[PDB]
């Protein structure tokens, strides 16, 4: 029993973290096979910070301007290329610790683990969700860019996030491993505000199922509702709309707890309309929305990797 | 910026997790050098649970009854011994991945990272505190016994916890790596009282400093207090008494933020007496006590390993 915010074991990603230094700027890169991936703003100077011409800065750089360090092993860069907002440094050595991996682009609401890193070295691991407004509420200091987010399915690491920047509000913005920003953000020091984030409804419901599984059941009521009536309530409380897909996704938890999804929707509706009355659910006084249905199952079922 | 419950990178521990099988029951072991550490109750069976005679049960076993698997590779057990509540299987082979390590017995209120494992395979990593009553509020299912908790200091893994059991109460009990239980618990299937818990005051204050460092400052008050006055309040709200030692441990945070320790206590006193009025501190509606002052500094300074 018990329910905690659990990250994937980070070993397979730790062996891929390197340090990338171009001129005065050092950040983290991802070493897979003979390629190092890192944010393109490594080639920026403090001058270009407000609006850099990335094509200009790049074409002028050559292979030896990039210092890549895997632990104490210096890698020799034998090629470089820019793909969207990431740099791909070709190195002379394939990473002997390269795991089975894929690059994926996650949807809002999906969770992943972040291995926060500085100067190529791992600092700690925690779980994040891609917020509906395409930011993440992470823990990133200066030099953390290039840290990555990932999921692990048995032996295969699915890289989904590379960290690039903090917004003025303290939230975090980044790309997939093809360099495409999540959300409308760009890699310059400009005026870019996240936008109103909403609550991931299907996740709150999964966590409510998790609560029931662990014996917290006070919030359960004698009411049901409809998807339409519930969506009216979710919209008033800045909750993502619930779809038939979300309902289908919640089947497994519904069949384990014997609690119909619409019945749990009626519970969540009462919790949104009346608040929590100073009670706690799974040790929290807020409705928690950073567990997917897969997370709840995996944590209540023991899936390993 | 930002602040999350952050675990140490788990890689060094991942290469140490093996599967130990003795007859019917299989659990997780810790393979360091040529020794595999696991809960001695792996030698129990169905009828032995309520009050096993471990000395007697161990006698009925010899080396070949203990199946150790490190991945698909089989380890040959060549010696076996009981140390308090842990079995020590001496094996044919030193773990080539053995990190630099120590065994330590931590103090209540200290934190560590847990690498939750099933069948010798890691499934996730999370941070938690040794409660004042020597339990931990973890996430552990059947077969998770043998999973370990640890801290890392640069390159040395300090193993401090091995998981043994869930109390019917839902919290978790285990031992140091010499097999001595934290708290009054015994490794038998019997009802066992954990005893009154307390909130870890110094950690709450450390987390309030973390909050200030991250821009949540609404709770900072126009008031002060005294150690004895604060402790009268702390004891009413089931908080650990604050000592000068705790004050001194808070010195660096107080120095960084410019807020005297006894002033932050005045802030904490009023949160305790009045609640949060539906405000959140670092995304929480409860006062968090699972961050040590060192945890905060490490996270807000980007310490690396
Ligand atoms: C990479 C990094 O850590 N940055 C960062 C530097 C430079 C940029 C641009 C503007 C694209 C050149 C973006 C990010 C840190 C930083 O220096 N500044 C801001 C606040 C992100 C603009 C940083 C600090 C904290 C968290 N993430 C990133
Ligand atoms: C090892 C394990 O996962 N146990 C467990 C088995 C056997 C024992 C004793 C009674 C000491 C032989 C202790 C723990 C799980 C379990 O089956 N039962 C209890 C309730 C913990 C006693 C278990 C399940 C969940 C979390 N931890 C352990």
């Amino acid at each position: 029993s018990g329910f905690r915010k659990m990250a994937f074991p980070s070993g397979k990603v730790e062996g891929c973290m390197v340090q990338v230094t171009c001129g005065t700027t050092t950040l983290n890169g991802l070493w897979l096979d003979d390629v190092v991936y890192c944010p393109r703003h490594v080639i920026c100077t403090s001058e270009d910070m407000l609006n850099p011409n990335y094509e200009d800065l790049l074409i002028r750089k050559s292979n030896h301007n990039f210092l890549v360090q895997a632990g104490n092993v210096q890698l020799r860069v034998i090629g470089h290329s820019m793909q969207n907002c990431v740099l791909k440094l070709k190195v002379d050595t394939a990473n002997p610790k390269t795991p089975k991996y894929k690059f994926v682009r996650i949807q809002p609401g999906q969770t992943f683990s972040v291995l926060a890193c500085y100067n190529g070295s791992p600092s700690g691991v925690y779980q994040c969700a891609m917020r509906p407004n395409f930011t993440i509420k992470g823990s990133f200091l200066n030099g953390s860019c290039g840290s990555v987010g990932f999921n692990i399915d048995y032996d295969c690491v699915s890289f989904c996030y590379m960290h690039h920047m903090e917004l003025p509000t303290g939230v975090h913005a980044g790309t997939d491993l093809e360099g495409n920003f999540y959300g409308p953000f760009v890699d310059r020091q400009t005026a870019q505000a996240a936008g109103t984030d909403t609550t991931i409804t299907v996740n709150v419901l999964a966590w409510l199922y998790a609560a029931v599984i662990n014996g917290d059941r006070w919030f359960l009521n004698r009411f049901t509702t409809t998807l339409n009536d519930f969506n009216l309530v979710a919209m008033k409380y800045n909750y993502e709309p619930l779809t038939q897909d979300h309902v289908d996704i919640l089947g497994p938890l519904s069949a384990q707890t014997g609690i119909a999804v619409l019945d749990m929707c009626a519970s969540l509706k009462e919790l949104l309309q009346n608040g929590m009355n100073g009670r706690t659910i799974l040790g929290s006084a807020l409705l928690e929305d950073e567990f997917t249905p897969f997370d709840v199952v995996r944590q209540c079922s023991g899936v390993t990797f």
